[PDB]
């Protein structure tokens, strides 16, 4: 894709820059390869339930009155109060997942090809009211990850950002890893916002464990949390809670120092994953 001013005499081919979804309008952050004909109109209109993308307010309004979807496809594997997660296999809901990937790419620097959804499972987060289940965000996961990634992409839609939904999704990804009896880590590279979110999540989990146990190796923490030993080490380093002794990382902290960290404004997830509300078994 091109940016900047086009040369003298040329026509700028417009990309999608604004979407209307439910009762939100959202500006694009990046180019997404919707077909060129969809980019030329002032807005792209998305059905908030089936994610079909449309070119006109009038086709949108017709769709709104006809489409019977009021939630994501697939299985509702998590429900606590009005928060739900649906598991959507890319092989079985190809069109929905393609629509989701084109949406997501508007807010991601890079992504795998939007049509290549079969290798992935998608976990869709919704807030539920009387009208339906309204998409907040999602993460995707490779069914088989050569690199041991437990998340491929993660997104909270911009109007829902900074409310804890991203850390909910991160927590959720590690609950899956724990049930699979494996460690995992997000696919690299992480965006700057990605880095802040993961570091916040990892810090909170590790601090919480170091005070609930009170004191427990890095291996122990990894097995308990499914966080990789490398991500534990980088997080403990940022907490000033690790020493290096003859080439080996050694946790070094007291209960008092853990509490100082937990009592500070820098480290309290507004919504957490309740295992009792999760219904999921590993495939595998
Ligand atoms: C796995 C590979 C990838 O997917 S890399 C790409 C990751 N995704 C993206 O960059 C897409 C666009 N961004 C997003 O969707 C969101 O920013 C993500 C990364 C999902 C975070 O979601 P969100 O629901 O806002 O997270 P959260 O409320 O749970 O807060 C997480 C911590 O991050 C911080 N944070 C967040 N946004 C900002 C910001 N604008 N400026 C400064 N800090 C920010 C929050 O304060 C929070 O940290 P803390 O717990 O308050 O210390
Ligand atoms: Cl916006
Ligand atoms: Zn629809």
């Amino acid at each position: 894709h091109s940016s900047g001013l086009v040369p003298r005499g040329s026509t700028k081919v417009k990309y999608v820059d604004k979407i209307h979804i439910g009762n939100y309008e959202i500006d694009a952050w990046y180019f997404s390869p919707f077909p060129e004909d969809y980019g030329k109109q002032p807005k792209l209109w998305l059905c908030e339930y089936c994610l079909k993308y449309m070119k006109y307010e009038k086709s949108y309004r017709f769709h709104l009155g006809q489409c019977q979807w009021r939630q994501p496809p697939g299985k509702e594997i998590y429900r606590k109060s009005n928060i739900s997660v649906h598991e959507v296999d890319g092989k079985d809901h190809k069109i929905y997942c393609q629509n989701l990937c084109l949406l997501a790419k508007l807010f991601l620097d890079h992504k795998t090809l939007y049509f290549d959804v079969e290798p992935f499972v998608f976990y869709i987060l919704t807030e539920v009211d009387r009208q339906g289940a309204h998409i907040v965000g999602y993460f995707s996961k490779e069914k088989e990850s050569p690199d041991g990634n437990n998340v491929a992409c993660i997104l909270t839609l911009p109007p829902y950002q900074r409310r804890g939904y991203g850390k909910f999704l991160i927590a959720f990804s590690y609950e899956l890893s724990k049930l699979e009896s494996t460690v995992g880590s997000p696919e690299k590279p992480l965006s700057d916002l990605g880095k802040l979110s993961y570091r916040s999540y990892w810090s909170w989990v590790l601090l919480e464990n170091l005070r609930d146990f009170r004191g427990l190796s890095i291996k122990d923490l990894s097995q308990m949390t499914s966080i990789t030993q490398n991500d534990i080490i980088s997080t403990l380093q940022s907490l000033n809670m690790v020493k290096y002794w003859k080439g080996q990382h050694v946790i070094c902290v007291t209960p008092k120092l853990v509490e100082e960290h937990l009592k500070s404004a820098q480290y309290k997830p507004p919504i957490t994953v309740d295992s009792v509300c999760l219904k999921w078994a590993p495939p595998k």
